[PDB]
DNA sequence: CTTATGACAGCCGCG
DNA sequence: GCGGCTGTCATAAG
């Protein structure tokens, strides 16, 4: 079969990649590879080698790789543009894999491993490693087989071998329930010191040395926990080996508290699956630690334990492994489900890129536009650094908050690459520039046409409409595949095909991005202004097509239809149609909810098209691709006192939604966005009762939502304390914490986290409060033996007995309610105009 | 990343 | 004792 790389790494003069061979065996080559870069010559000089602006380059061929550096620098100082692919790493394999790599992930080395590691002290810190490594389970994709290493002997015990036998077994029977899926798969190797372990899971790791090397939070902890201790047991010599070209590098990472290291193996690919899972899964999760996840995707989670980690190992050793077995297994069978790895492989392999570039848009983007352009000699432009400055995004109109019976909302397709198709936004389609009108006089078409031979953005920019842009084509080049890909969704296929199609959406939603980042060969400010700015006009634009169009309809004149308009979206206040028909006329809801969408289909989107290629006309555009969906219908139940919908503000509101583009619910379900229940920081009840009076204003009415409130706070008291209180995360507890006490500006989560500290003082069984990690809040009555207004412990679990009772007797309730649920409550109900309780005077509403 | 809202913390000005 | 305000910190959804 067809060649495929695996990992490819340069080092000096020298490029090393591990490889597939003709035949199916991994193995390992180093080329002395001679790059080409590109430099500006007279037209004299003949070539078929041309940049993206159609100028004559020269190829400049260089003996090694370091020459081509060192050119680039003394280029870079006379000032003359040195172009071409400075990464020659991407050029390598664009040169080796001239052709549509196939893989067969059969011959891949996918690794999956976690480690454990006693510490008494707290998180056992990696960069430090001083604690022995007493288990590391290691999966093998293509043995299919469970490694499983277990330290009988340590500082802190020992412990009698781990059982299959016994682990198999249900947890009634005593047993750990590791699945019998991987009952037979698993390798048990116990060792008597942990120098015997580690040097034979180093020799292990040649044997079996992973192309892919993933897992969760691997690249944080496992990697250089591992790494590190080898290191200081062995020195670095023996720590290296852990790289099959014997290069590491430590990289240091600075984020919003603080910085952090990571390992960087040369010669593996490593995808921490949190990184993986954070990136593809688009489902923004209160957690991301694999015990939740897990239960997330797989409705089972993490193996349970009884007291702290710490302890385990000790008290249930066979637990203790079992469970380092069952996090591995948790892992794949998400992935099993999620496939994000095999998604890595294609994007990675499609882009010619190092498989954990697929983290980066900017990377992937500029291999795949490379290559197409290679493809025609075309040389890419050097990589200009760009001063980082921000430009105007996103229109969000601002709603009249209020209640809003009938609602109707609308989608534009793929706006961005949309509109860098329609306008031709690229680097070389700059054609100059117009004198600049208020955007509003672009919204009316009353500012004057701004050109009728180039391609317009609002923002000034005019491009090329003869030209094809490198950037549009680029995107309609992955747009086209798209349809190609899920073409073969008509047709073990269907799989490559989701892959692919999949992919394919993932670029096209990268792309902006990219374009927009300033270390993208191709970023431009004037360029992803105009991006912005077009679609700002084109929202807005449409509203006005839109307002204009039902108030023509209804017969009304100057009707403020379109109600709320986010980046993509206009949402339509469909009470009139309904009113011109009558509600009495409908039968059920149903048949309410098939008028509204017979009528935006047959009377709207035609209108709306219609509205859109004059905008396009106006522009000038060089072709029409602003095309709107309907999204929602959403409004109450017929012959209900609800009230369907509401906003509060920008990004807050809730709608009872019926259809979602064409789909037609069973029930009608909550759209609810922005509102507290939607946000982790609300405790548990409460999210479940905001929720619940959000579902009796939508759908049952004023007296119904009242009812459920009386009823709701005569019953706060006995709800479980852990779902009342509010959760939030820990943050520079000890910027704040002065002698254990809250210095000024202190926040009240980290009040509380102190509060929990003075009453832990002097305590190990006590479970202290992380720096960065999710913190229960809950606020204590007045003069308490605290001494404080609030008390603040580790989540996820009950408060220790040693201040509990004292905690469940001084929290306050009062305080608690108001601040958690009546206060958001009090927001929805203002905005619906409704009121949560009776006897409420009319006059609060005012401003008096 | 940006667009945007909310919980709180001092600060200010007020006989 | 407190509303109007600018600021830090949290979280949301593209
Ligand atoms: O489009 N391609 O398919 C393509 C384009 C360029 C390619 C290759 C394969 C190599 N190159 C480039 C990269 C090198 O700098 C130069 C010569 O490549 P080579 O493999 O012929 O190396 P030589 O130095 O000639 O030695 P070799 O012939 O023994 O490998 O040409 C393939
Ligand atoms: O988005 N921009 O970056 C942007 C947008 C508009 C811009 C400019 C810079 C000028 N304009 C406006 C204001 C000018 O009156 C008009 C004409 O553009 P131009 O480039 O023709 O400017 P001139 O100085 O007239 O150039 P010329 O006399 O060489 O044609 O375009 C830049």
């Amino acid at each position: 079969m067809k060649e495929f790389y695996l990992t490819v790494e340069q080092i000096g003069d020298s490029i090393f990649e591990r490889y597939i061979d003709s035949n199916g065996r991994e193995r390992t080559r180093e080329v002395e590879y001679k790059p080409s870069l590109f430099a500006h010559c007279p037209e004299s000089q003949a070539t078929k080698y041309f940049d993206i602006y159609g100028k004559p380059c020269t190829r400049k061929l260089f003996a090694n790789m370091r020459d081509a550096s060192q050119w680039i620098k003394r280029m870079e100082d006379i000032g003359l543009e040195a172009l071409g692919m400075d990464d020659f790493k991407l050029a390598y394999l664009s040169d080796t894999y001239n052709y549509e790599i196939k893989y067969d992930h059969t011959k891949i080395r996918v690794a999956n491993f976690d480690i454990e590691v006693t510490s008494p002290d707290g998180f056992p810190e990696p960069s430090q490693a001083k604690h022995p490594i007493d288990a590391i389970t290691h999966y093998d994709s293509i043995d299919d087989r469970f490694y499983v290493f277990d330290l009988l002997n340590s500082p802190y015990g020992n412990v009698e071998e781990w059982s299959i036998e016994i682990a198999a077994k249900l947890q009634e029977q005593g047993g750990d329930e590791v699945p019998s899926e991987i009952i037979d798969k698993i390798i048990y190797m116990p060792f008597d010191n942990e120098k015997e372990l580690l040097m034979e899971y180093l020799n292990f790791w040649q044997q079996k040395t992973p192309v892919i090397l993933t897992g969760w939070n691997v690249e944080s902890f496992a990697i250089p926990y591992v790494y590190n201790r080898i290191k200081n047991i062995f020195g670095e010599s023996t720590a290296k080996r852990l790289s099959p070209h014997r290069k590491t590098r430590v990289k240091v990472i600075e984020n919003m508290y603080g910085s952090r290291e990571i390992i960087t193996l040369f010669g593996i690919s490593v995808l921490d699956y949190i990184d993986l899972y954070k990136k593809f899964s688009f489902t923004n999760q209160p957690s991301y630690s694999l015990d939740y996840i897990s239960e997330f995707e797989l409705n089972v989670g993490k193996l349970k334990y009884d007291g702290p980690i710490s302890k385990l190992r000790e008290s249930n050793h066979q637990r203790y492994i079992s469970y380092n077995i069952i996090a591995v297994y948790r892992v794949l069978q998400i992935d099993a489900k999620r496939q994000f790895i095999n998604l890595s492989l294609d994007m990675g392999y499609y882009a010619k890129i190092q498989i954990q570039s697929v983290f980066s848009p900017i990377k992937t983007w500029d291999a795949i536009i490379f290559n197409s352009l290679k493809e025609q000699n075309k040389v890419i432009p050097q990589g200009r650094s760009h001063p980082v400055q921000p430009y105007p995004g996103a229109f969000v109109k601002e709603p009249i908050p209020n209640r809003y019976k009938y609602v109707m909302s609308f989608d534009l397709t793929s706006l961005y690459p949309s509109i860098i198709r329609q306008v031709n936004i690229s680097p070389e389609t700059i054609a100059g520039t117009f004198k600049v009108a208020p955007l509003h006089d672009y919204i009316n078409a009353v500012a004057e046409r701004p050109s009728d031979v180039y391609s317009c953005s609002p923002n000034g920019m005019m491009y090329y409409k003869d030209r094809d842009g490198v950037v549009p084509t680029e995107i309609t080049k992955v747009f086209n595949q798209r349809k190609e890909h899920k073409g073969y969704m008509l047709a073990r296929t269907e799989v490559a095909g989701m892959t692919a199609q999949i992919n394919r959406k993932l670029l096209i939603n990268s792309l902006y991005g990219a374009l927009g980042n300033v270390w993208f060969r191709y970023y431009d400010l004037r360029n992803a202004t105009a991006i912005t700015t077009f679609g700002q006009m084109a929202l807005q634009w449409i509203e006005r097509k839109v307002n204009e169009y039902l108030n023509e309809v209804c017969g009304t004149e100057g009707e403020a239809f379109v109600l709320y308009g986010d980046t993509d979206s206009i949402y339509v206040s469909a009470d009139k149609i309904i009113d011109k028909v009558g509600e009495s006329k409908f039968r059920d809801t149903n048949h309410w909810v098939d008028f509204l969408d017979k009528f935006a289909r047959e009377r709207m989107e035609p209108a709306i098209d219609r509205g859109f290629r004059e905008m396009c006309e106006y522009m000038n555009n060089k072709q029409h691709l602003m095309f709107m969906d309907r999204e929602a219908i959403a409004g109450p139940p017929l012959g209900s006192k609800g009230i369907g919908g509401f906003w509060t503000g920008k990004k807050r509101y809730a709608l009872n939604v019926w259809d979602m583009e064409g789909t037609r619910y069973a029930e009608p379900k909550l759209k609810i966005m922005g509102l507290e229940t939607q946000k982790s920081s609300t405790p548990k009840a409460v999210q479940k009762a905001l929720k619940e009076c959000i579902r009796r204003m939508l759908q049952e009415g004023e007296e119904s939502l009242q009812e459920y409130f009386k009823e709701f706070e005569k019953e706060f008291r006995q709800l479980n304390y852990i779902s009342i209180a509010s959760v939030s995360s820990a943050n520079n507890i000890a910027k704040y914490d002065v002698g254990g006490f809250p210095g000024p500006k202190c926040p009240f989560h980290i009040r509380g986290i102190l509060t929990y500290n003075r009453a832990i003082k002097g305590n190990i069984d006590a479970p202290q409060v992380v720096e960065g990690e999710k913190v229960y809040v809950l606020p204590l009555r007045e003069g308490n033996p605290f001494g404080d207004k609030c008390i603040a412990w580790p989540s996820g679990t009950e408060i220790t007995d040693l201040i509990k009772d004292d905690v469940l007797h001084w929290m306050d309730y009062t305080v608690l309610l108001e601040k958690t649920f009546i206060k958001p409550l009090e927001g929805f109900t203002s905005a619906a105009k409704l009121d949560y309780e009776k006897k409420a005077s009319l006059f609060d509403m005012f401003d008096f």
